[PDB]
């Protein structure tokens, strides 16, 4: 069961969009649909997590990214997050 946590520990998946305006720390292998627009960077503690976001909104341009241990993401403001899957 995926739940929005404010990072209570270390080594988890985090997503800060809006140029680092709103961050979202997720935990547990749980997997649920999420919406994150303006993805600038994402954290990935010593855990593998899959991020499901739609590059373009107008077009169903689905894009998947796998974050490795202590992996991070820094695209440049992503439209919005579709769902989040944790391994």
């Amino acid at each position: 069961m995926i739940n929005r946590t404010d990072c209570n520990e270390n080594s988890y998946l985090e997503i800060h969009n809006n140029e680092g305006r709103d961050t979202l720390c997720f935990a547990n292998a749980g997997t649920m649909p999420v919406a994150i627009y303006g993805v600038n960077w994402v954290e990935s503690g010593n855990n593998v997590v899959t991020l499901q976001f739609q590059r373009n909104l107008s077009d169903p341009r689905l894009e998947t990214i796998t974050l490795q241990k202590w992996g991070s993401w820094n695209p440049g403001h992503i439209h919005e997050i579709l769902s989040i899957r944790i391994y």
